[PDB]
């Protein structure tokens, strides 16, 4: 099938690379490339990270500096703001090139065109799923990880091989996996997740709450050791992760299967519908728009919400409850 | 009636002319008015279209060197940027004078207030409706065309002639017609249409195709010839313009008539009900702040459609197809 | 695929051939055969098409006289009473035949099941899709064109390959091509387009003027203008049958796109919706029905709303201003 | 105003007049007509009406024969049936003249273009309200009564001056008035009327009998006796006729003034509704075509329909009580 585990090294070793910021990515898959016989450099914004960059032993010139040496570069920063960073500084630069290689760990800017490289650049997504320190918890084990790949341009017939041979150069395969696929999906799919399921279950949890207490006089502290203030969740997610999500369940009592299983096939097709909704907003190119302009004005609804959900009434118990138990 | 057939040529001769722009308009309308025995001057982009307008024989220095001399000044400039330039480049050098005229092909950037100038400057329009070589293809027949005109602001009595004196000075009449007309109509037009019928038609002509090729088992090639890979529309869109819209449809067949009439009366009420909506929502100026703001973003939504579109079906059979017929 | 290039020549010559007709495609078609190497004849109602027929060189019996004479026919005549013309003076005489070949311009009659020859028939189709003019402003040319080609009864082995042999007995491939089709497929798609992208384009064009008249209160002439008195359409058309219906609009502003594209997605369901009532309307046969009917009393609506539409404001606007312009 | 109540005889006197019948209309106008000094003939079917006919002492031969005879017609026969009989009969004398004029009672036939005479006849409408024997009801009174006047078509410029000729012909102005009055009004005046608040009037009388009988127990005499069966609406229509609507009811009592007022302000919207509708199912031509296919099918539900209608409740009851009172 479309996956590979394993492939070769060759177009990566007697060039240079560039390695665009220091911080978890850029830090973790920088180490394993050094380690992994290649010859790198760091391009990095001169403050506490890159006090800790230098000091891990990497030679870091500016931004610049990295991209007029290197043949290759990855952007390993940010997703906000990479756009006038790149306008700037690194567009001149990369003008100032004939046959170079781009590769990123996000594809939100470049699949909704805020970044447009030219025609002499062969364009690539290396992407995984981790938030970055399980992978040095894997690697101290030998293991290798999984990933996304993409390809954008192609102005080499080599923008697939130099994929994986980015794959390899940064510990994955052999070890783990590597999946191919373009940049849209790669977005679409980090996006799906931080719309649907997430803010859903967080919204039942908060219904849940305040329902048992206003309507049917119960104490807060019980309804949260219950809903989330119990680490019941994490064993269920990790039970999914090693065994399955539905022969998880066989761990649980008959009647917590029966009234799930009904309930899930009895609400399937609503939260369906509004998967579709989002989809959709997305596909479009719409919630970017709606994200840029709330940068462009101030982050306002961003900070009245962080504002709403502190101060509500299930944050509050929450507080006062963790202060009993030391949790910080 | 508010029709004009012809006007003087007095106000314009004796002065100096400012032309900004050798695009389209830009050098039919020069070009016109140079043969109409005017001094005239030009102003543009150090750019391949100034070395062809250099070429053309017209003296080009820059915009305001060209604002400078002359008292009257013609921006033949595009929609979306035309502020900023303005902002910039001509406002001082206006503001250097007392009696000035200013007159636009669109009425976009001024009828929603994205410009205002001085009240020292008597502003106006004149707007064709042609694509622009169709202009050239009736003036070395000796003919005229119609247009559009506009005041805005008057500071000197003589708003009015100055625009059929300008009308006159690009050889629309004698030989076609001038209307007279607020920017505010123009702009609402040149939208409507925009918004309303090529739209629906567009979209009429892919959902035929779609179904008829998934619920009636038809070949792609077949559908597209029928409905727009033949010139049909071409003849019709002639002879509507020759001998009447409905007049026209004498040269076809009985049944055609029928139905035509029969669904057009059926279905008059709800692209009316749109039609409404759409020119509502411009009249109170939402879709020049949509627009705006989709410049200032990044034009994402631009981007992923014009992708989509691309990436129909209809179109790669279209592509399969045209490359068979040797169309390019 | 499904097309076809080229193909022999072989069944059609010994044999004669029976023309019914002398109109457009008649004549043509006629002509280009005659031009082709074959024996031809003509049968015509005596009139003035009758003395053209033999003024061109053609020698025309009466119809059922040139179908005694020929082992093939072509009824290249109209649609709404060709069913009572083949019952009393064609029904006879192909009865007193045993081998014999049918074909015509378009499956209404037949697929509807208006017209039922006998076993002793193979039945066909081959139609084009322009108004007919354009065939020889191509054939001057040396080109070819494409048509539809389509088989009904088969009592022979060989209804395909008399089909292509007449294909090519009429100079449409080699040059331009051949699509094979069911009669049923002709008609549907001949009828979709003159219910459902026609009429819905009229009416939303007069509904743009009616609202921009008597809500903004804008001047007709103007509106006129805008809409359709300029030839904008035609341009448009030809473009999108030269380059393709999208690339085509690279060469509007960029305003024209983005709302263009916007309002084309967003109103893509409801005119779906449209297309699928009227193609099942078609599908079953209720639409020739109501058609046949309707002749049967008297073409009472057809003359009611060829009364209305013309008594119209806009027809008449339409008319003192195609006046103005010298436009008959 | 548009009224007219005298004009000239002028272009009547020297010519022959073709009467086509001798039925109500018929017999009168042409008493009336021979009796006002003028040349006259009458076309009728050689039966009952063709006796009284030349027993009246009207020299009558068959229809074509008075037609060739006079320069001018008059149609004063049926609607129903009156096409075939042009079609046959009068379309192929017609053509053997020139200047020839038409004029009928009703527009319908000609209104939705059932027949299309030639260009070479003027064609009019002259249609008076009665029933018919009002009209000597009121001749020998030495009165006149009110007429409608309509012109289809003018080859002499002189349609006009024959209408009111034709109309002091009759003797209705001077003594009545004369309006002026296209064909299509006339058609749709006489179908409202017939399609409104006769159907409406009978079916709420139905209704309030019905209701009345089976819901609050009462006898089926006393609820004839007070809707219908009483000469009550009869003088109120007199009342009408001579006073006015309104005034009228100052005749009757308070109770009754205030409830009819009330409830006809509250129900005025819906009957607006109802009217609404059937006057556009008209001015198309729907209603045409039902009829015309009814005529054509065998007038089932005409059959069915005036079955119900006498084998209701109601009407057995009339019938028992007609009876008792001797009404036959
Ligand atoms: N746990 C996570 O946050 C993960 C992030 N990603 C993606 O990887 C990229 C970020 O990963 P990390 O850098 O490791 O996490 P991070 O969010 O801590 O990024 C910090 C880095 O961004 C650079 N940076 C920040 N602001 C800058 C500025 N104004 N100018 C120049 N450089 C600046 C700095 O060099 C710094 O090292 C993004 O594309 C993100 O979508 C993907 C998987 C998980
Ligand atoms: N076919 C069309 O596009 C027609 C356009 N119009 C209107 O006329 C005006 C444009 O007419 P055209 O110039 O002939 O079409 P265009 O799209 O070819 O405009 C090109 C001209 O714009 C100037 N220009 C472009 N970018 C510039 C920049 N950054 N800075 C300074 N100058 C720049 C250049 O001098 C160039 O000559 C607009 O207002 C438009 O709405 C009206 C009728 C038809
Ligand atoms: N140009 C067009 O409108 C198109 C029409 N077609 C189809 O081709 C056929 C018609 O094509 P054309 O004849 O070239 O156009 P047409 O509509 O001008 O047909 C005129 C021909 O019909 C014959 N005709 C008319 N009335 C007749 C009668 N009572 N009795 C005997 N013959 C009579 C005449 O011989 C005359 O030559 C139809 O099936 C039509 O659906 C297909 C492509 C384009
Ligand atoms: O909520 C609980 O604690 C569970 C139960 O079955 O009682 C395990 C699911
Ligand atoms: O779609 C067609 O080709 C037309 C027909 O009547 O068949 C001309 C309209
Ligand atoms: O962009 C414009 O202004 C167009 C017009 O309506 O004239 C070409 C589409
Ligand atoms: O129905 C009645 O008899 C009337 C009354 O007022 O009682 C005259 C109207
Ligand atoms: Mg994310
Ligand atoms: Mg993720
Ligand atoms: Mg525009
Ligand atoms: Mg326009
Ligand atoms: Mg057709
Ligand atoms: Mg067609
Ligand atoms: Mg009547
Ligand atoms: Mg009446």
């Amino acid at each position: 099938d479309k996956t590979v585990l394993d492939a070769n090294l060759d177009p990566l070793k007697g060039k240079t690379i560039g390695v665009i910021g220091y911080g978890n990515q850029g830090r973790v898959q920088a180490t394993i490339m050094r380690e992994n016989g290649l010859n790198v450099i760091v391009g990095n914004v001169k403050d506490k990270y890159y006090e800790l960059a230098k000091k891990e032993g990497f030679e870091v010139y500016e931004i610049d500096e990295a991209v007029r040496r290197s043949d290759v570069a990855l952007l390993l920063i940010p997703d906000e703001v990479m756009k006038e960073v790149y306008e700037k500084k690194i567009a001149p630069v990369l003008q100032g090139k004939k046959e170079f290689v781009l590769d990123f760990a996000s594809g939100y800017n470049v699949a909704f065109g805020l970044i447009r490289p030219p025609k002499s650049v062969d364009t690539i997504m290396v992407a995984p799923r981790m938030v970055g320190e399980g992978i040095m918890d894997l690697h101290k084990q030998g293991k290798g990880y999984p990933v996304l790949l993409g390809v954008k341009q192609d102005a080499s017939g080599k923008a697939w091989d130099y994929a994986k041979a980015i794959a390899k150069g940064i510990g994955a395969i052999p070890g783990g996996i590597a999946v191919i696929s373009s940049f849209e999906e790669e977005a679409l799919l980090d996006l799906m997740s931080e719309h649907t399921w997430v803010p859903i279950l967080f919204g039942a949890i908060k219904a849940c709450y305040d329902i048992a207490v206003k309507e049917y006089g119960v104490s807060p502290e019980a309804a949260l050791l219950e809903f989330y203030a119990s680490g019941e969740l994490a064993e269920i997610a990790r039970l999914i992760a090693e065994e399955g999500i539905f022969n998880q369940m066989v761990h649980h009592s008959t009647t917590s299967q029966y009234g799930t299983l009904t309930r899930m096939f009895k609400y399937y097709d609503v939260v369906r519908r509004i998967v579709e909704n989002e989809a959709k907003y997305i596909w479009d190119g719409s919630f970017a728009k709606e994200w840029s302009l709330e940068q462009q004005a101030g982050y306002p609804v961003f900070y009245r919400l962080w504002e709403l959900a502190t101060q509500s009434e299930m944050a509050k118990a929450e507080k006062e409850l963790y202060k009993l138990l030391g949790r910080k």
